[PDB]
């Protein structure tokens, strides 16, 4: 009868699960990206209650009968994201109890089943975020795409764009990337990707799709785009190393797990990223995501139950 509901509200997707108390989940549900930092309060109300909704018609159930809901979104880290997240909920009728976090808190609970270890995320952004032994947490980069976002997906779709320029303005090195990402957006010119950047209203995840461009030219040879590659694994790693040393866990035994398209789908990054954690903090064990993070989001609301 009792049911609890994980909502991840990821750059890739809006990903609910609804499960019963002994994690049998019962349905999942798919929607857009949407995210009150892009999106107006208006568009993600909609989307929220669309997709609560949703899973209850199929489910065909009352929101009385949901023991907890538990949403997991970018930049939910702040107060005052997490009032408004809350009010479009308790706005449905929901009278039960609600847990509003950052995504990186749902990967790691959906990654490690725990309350401790680190997780990485580059997808469309990127984030470090870890807790200790001491039950203390902290979290590094996360800064969002302007100031922020180093070595995530939308980074390196940037950084490509600024290379395939420097090669056809001659301030860079020659790059395939020059040709290969006109052909990847179905584009003829150079300025066609002025227009493109500048005026279509591209969005982050379409920047950060570039990611397979640099992948694809790299398993090419292109030098330029390796460097790319090695350089976000770098900042990937620089973020470990700041929650690491925050954290007081330079010398002691961590799990860390990683979340996103950038980290976990080039092998090249991948391993560079673990030669770096693995030089200088070999006590760092790196293992794979036990759960997606919509699980993570189930579990953060179950464990609050009965
Ligand atoms: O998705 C990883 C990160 O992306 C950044 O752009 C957001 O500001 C963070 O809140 C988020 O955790």
């Amino acid at each position: 009868m009792k049911y609890v509901i994980g909502i991840d509200g990821g750059g890739s997707k809006t990903h609910m699960k609804i499960s019963t108390l002994d994690y049998k989940v019962l349905l999942e549900v798919f929607k857009g990206p949407s995210n009150i930092n892009s999106s107006t309060k208006e568009e993600v109300k909609r989307v929220l209650q669309e997709l609560i909704m949703e899973g209850l018609g199929k489910l065909g159930q009352s929101l009385e009968e949901c023991s907890a809901i538990c949403i997991g979104t970018a930049g939910a880290d702040r107060t005052e994201d997490k009032s408004i997240i809350e009010d479009m909920i308790r706005s449905l009728g929901y009278m039960g109890k609600i847990i509003v976090v950052n995504d990186a808190e749902i990967a790691l609970a959906g990654g490690i089943e725990k309350r401790e270890g680190i997780i990485v995320i580059s997808g469309t952004g990127s984030i470090c975020y870890g807790r200790n032994k001491e039950g203390r947490s902290a979290r590094s980069g996360g800064w969002g795409h302007i100031i922020g976002d180093e070595g995530s997906g939308y980074d390196i779709g940037i950084k490509a764009i600024k290379a395939a320029l420097k090669s056809f303005d001659k301030r860079g090195e020659k790059t395939i990337l020059e040709g290969d990402i006109l052909d990847f957006l179905k584009l003829k010119s150079h300025e066609d990707l002025i227009n493109y950047i500048y005026r279509s209203g591209v969005t982050k995840k379409e920047i950060a799709s570039l990611t397979r461009v640099v992948n694809s030219a790299y398993i090419k040879g292109d030098l330029v785009s390796k460097r790319i590659l090695k350089e976000a694994a770098r900042e990937l790693f620089l973020s470990v190393k700041a929650v690491v040393e925050v954290l007081s866990m330079q010398n002691k035994k961590v799990v860390l797990t990683t979340a996103g398209g950038v980290i976990n789908n080039i092998n090249y990054l991948y391993d560079e990223f673990r030669k770096f954690l693995n030089l200088n903090y070999p006590k760092v064990k790196i293992i794979s995501m036990k759960n997606d993070s919509a699980f993570g989001a189930v579990i953060i609301a179950r464990s609050e139950c009965d």
